């Protein structure tokens, strides 16, 4: 049946179709909504429905469904996994899948530039020095100089589940983290596991507050390998503040590119273990999630003292003052090295404008609205006020197992 | 459904097991295939759907008690049994009314307060029969859990549903909000959320004062009638003018705001008995009037005028100039608040207590229902814990519900 959200602020009805495509489960039943929950719980007969049901969607996405090419595509499909247990995406076809696998992401609120997305066919890599030189292109590319580009490198799918590839480390550029004898964390305590996988697989570390980890590539299943990014490819941007003049002596600096590495695409049935990709930063991501999560950086104490706010009681709100300031830093710092980057309030207006845009068009947009309302304000900014409808459309970028967990060595 | 399902912290690693989701009686909306999780809102019962409705709240009103199959569990089940056969429908006795309207609060899955679930005052108004008795009732329920500023939750409840012809009902979606006027030229003074309840009222025969923050009167509907108007005594309407520790000026906005948020148009469903008048009130968590009244666009709309006081950059969004007065709104509610000793508490400490609400509800009880969307505060949510934490979110009978607005549906006499 149709179904109906409606924005509460400027009461705004639309109608959605497009759930009616979902064949995924969500984690729901009509008596529990597992909505909040992250992570809620082929052969050649799986694989060819898959397949058809893909190749289907992509000619009728270019206006030839039922044409002679698209006929001949799905018995061109057929046989391929007839004789060979999968089949390989036409060009084309990876790039349709990589933009729909971006565009149905439900968590994602930067989804208005789906389509101008740079896609890097690495399906003819072999080993991990391969890998490190699509990586070190994909981070040149898309990083220039500042003016931040869209981009995924796709590497060979999943065949036997044996001969994976795999990037290890969760995000390209990430800052290393330290169990510091006293107790305490230096750097990002996140990657403190990660950190000591890197260096019991010989990374001499620095022990500084943000050393760039190493890149860490698994190919064909084969033991990881460790590399650095060369440095004058990690664009990085020191954090001052435009009024707090104190600001910088903090010693606070971050990358400009977010660039997740973990995830598994799914285009057509066939699953790319190694995707990394990369787009630009929504400043909260930075300032109010790493900087100031009791787990990760957790800067809060430190800048109201410099602030000079009471902090004895809650109530003072010392906090939340603390945090807004913080992340007038960080948007101030990269658009004063012009590295591109989004504030929240921006960011949320261009997916309500995304949202309308894909009602319109394709009957729908699928959006969690758990991850999509910004971590600070978020009752000032529009799609706080959005009722969303969440459901799971395929081509899609899913969670997959840390690989120090299933790998034998 | 799995016997035993999982709920993770992620800032903390806690993780807790839910089994009170067996228990789940209502639909939340959501499918296997779509959830619907932040959608807002996602003829009575026969002597057939009556039966075990009631039979499932008595023996848990038993197990509470320890008296789980007793002789006077199984007595209380006949007497139940025998009153639907011959009226088709039941009285409660006083034990299980205050029991039920205690266990629809601690079920209230949108409530971040519930911590406070034990400690209610309910108010039996079973024998109103009009609505200058309605009046009598409310007014008590307000002295008291006004209490001179040091509030006391409550619920006053009216007589319940019988055919739907004579429901009692608070016409007021809240016993205490503020007028809202539209304008000619299309501006609104007041609370423009009010508008509509406004000029109903106004058609009753209110005389409006035509201010920015009047206190509407109450339109109370007893035994189906139509509502007739009253006037809370204005001494029993406790307020607080807002002001800044810091900014002197702030006070020259003259904003204010009432002490008591008392809910009055849901409904409470206890035991398959529908008590559509039900009027229950605690006290403020501080955004729900510094974020939400204050600076909703569709509401009071201050963020402008609090940044121009501020001197404030407002020709980018990226200098966050609404984050910067939003976090100073809510400074002097709570400051304001807290000198004329009016209980409030602040969103930091709510969420804390909810937290540890939450795990002993999953330690003594197997779960705690809640919903994310509406436990996380509408200001600086991840630095708060239930950011952080997962929720399963299921509708338990006792509860609170919501129901159609009476204008809507009111046969006029
Ligand atoms: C171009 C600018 C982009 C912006 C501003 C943006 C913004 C965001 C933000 C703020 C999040 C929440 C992340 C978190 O809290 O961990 C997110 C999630 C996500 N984004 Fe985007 N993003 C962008 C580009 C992209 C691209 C290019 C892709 C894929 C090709 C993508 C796919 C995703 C996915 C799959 C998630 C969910 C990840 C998860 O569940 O952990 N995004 N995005
Ligand atoms: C005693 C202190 C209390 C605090 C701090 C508190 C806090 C809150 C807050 C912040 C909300 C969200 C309101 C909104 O965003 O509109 C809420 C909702 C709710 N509360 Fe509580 N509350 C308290 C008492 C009560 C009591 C006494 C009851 C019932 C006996 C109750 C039942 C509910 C219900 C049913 C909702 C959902 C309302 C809806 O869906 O519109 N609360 N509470
Ligand atoms: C393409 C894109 C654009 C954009 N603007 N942002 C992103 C996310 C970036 C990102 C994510 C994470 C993991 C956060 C984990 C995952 C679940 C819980 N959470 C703690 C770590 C990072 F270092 C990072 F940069 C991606
Ligand atoms: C017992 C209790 C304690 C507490 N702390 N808070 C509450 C809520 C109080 C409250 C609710 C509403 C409804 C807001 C509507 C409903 C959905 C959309 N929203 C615009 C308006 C109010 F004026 C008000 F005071 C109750
Ligand atoms: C428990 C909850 O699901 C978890 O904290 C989510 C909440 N919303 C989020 N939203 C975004 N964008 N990113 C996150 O990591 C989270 N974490
Ligand atoms: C669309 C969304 O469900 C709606 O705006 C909700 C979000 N969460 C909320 N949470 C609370 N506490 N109160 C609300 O009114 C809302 N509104
Ligand atoms: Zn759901």
């Amino acid at each position: 049946r149709f179904l109906k959200v409606k924005n509460w602020e400027t009461e705004v009805v639309l109608t959605d179709t497009l759930h009616l495509k979902s064949t995924l489960e969500t984690g729901c039943t009509e008596y529990i909504c597992m909505g909040s929950i992250m992570h809620p719980s082929a052969t050649k007969d799986q694989l060819f429905p898959l397949a058809k049901e893909f190749i289907d969607q992509y000619y009728s996405s270019i206006k030839r469904f039922g044409s002679k090419a698209h006929m001949e595509r799905l018995e061109e499909v057929n046989k391929e996994i007839d004789t060979t247990s999968t089949y390989q995406l036409k060009d084309t076809e990876l790039i349709y899948g990589a933009k729909h696998a971006w565009r149905n992401a439900s968590r994602c609120v930067g989804r208005i530039q789906w389509s101008k997305l740079q896609v890097f066919d690495a399906r003819d890599c072999t080993t991990a020095h391969g890998m490190f030189n699509y990586i070190c292109n994909h981070v040149k590319y898309a990083t220039n100089k500042g003016n931040l580009r869209s981009a995924i490198t796709i590497f060979p799918q999943r065949t036997d589940g044996k001969h994976d590839f795999r990037v290890w480390n969760s995000q390209l550029i990430r800052y290393a983290g330290y169990k510091q004898p006293d107790g305490s964390t230096l750097g990002d305590p996140a990657n403190v596991q990660f950190t000591e996988i890197c260096i019991q697989q010989g990374w001499k570390p620095p022990r500084g507050r943000f050393d760039v980890l190493p890149l860490l590539l698994q190919a064909n299943g084969n033991d990881p390998e460790l590399f650095q990014i060369p440095p004058e490819l990690v664009l990085e941007v020191p954090i001052r503040h435009p009024k707090f003049e104190w600001f910088k002596d903090l010693g606070l600096k971050w990358y400009g590119l977010p660039a997740v590495s973990n995830m598994l695409l799914e285009i057509g049935g066939l699953e790319f273990s190694a995707c990394p990709f990369s787009g630009w930063y929504m400043g909260t991501e930075i300032g109010v999630r790493d900087y100031c999560d009791n787990s990760r950086y957790n800067i809060l104490e430190e800048v109201a003292k410099k602030m000079n706010l009471d902090m004895r009681k809650t109530s003072s709100l010392w906090k939340d003052q603390a945090l807004v300031e913080i992340n007038i830093a960080v948007l101030y710092s990269f658009q004063s090295d012009k590295v591109t980057i989004v504030d929240h309030h921006s960011a949320t207006e261009s997916f309500i404008k995304h949202m309308e845009n894909e009602y319109r068009c394709r009957g729908g947009c699928p959006a969690d609205w758990v991850w999509i309302v910004p971590p600070m304000s978020g009752s000032i900014t529009p799609v706080f006020h959005q009722e969303m409808l969440n459901y799971r459309l395929t081509p899609s970028f899913e969670y997959q197992p840390d690989p120090w967990n299933t790998h034998v060595w």
